[PDB]
RNA sequence: UUGAUGUCACGGAACCUUUGUUGUCUUCGACAUGGGUA
């Protein structure tokens, strides 16, 4: 994809436990691209003191 | 812009002295990546 914020999860790699999703993919050459993440951080309770 | 019976100024070489020098093998292997799980 074009857009890194239209990449959505497309497999799992532990399909028993519906957990560790991958978005495998592939380009025009001979590379295979496989992802680990899918969730950000959020910081909350900022401290001013 | 001179002064007059007296100007060798063609009477005088910007001349003389200082090294762009010194130092460097066109060489070559370990990663890259950030979470995910609970």
């Amino acid at each position: 994809p074009n857009d890194w914020k239209t990449i959505r999860t497309n497999d799992f790699k532990n399909r028993k436990r519906k957990n560790e999703p991958v978005f495998c993919c592939e380009d025009d050459k001979g590379n295979y691209y496989t992802m680990a993440k899918y969730c950000e951080t959020f910081f909350f309770d900022l401290k001013e003191n």
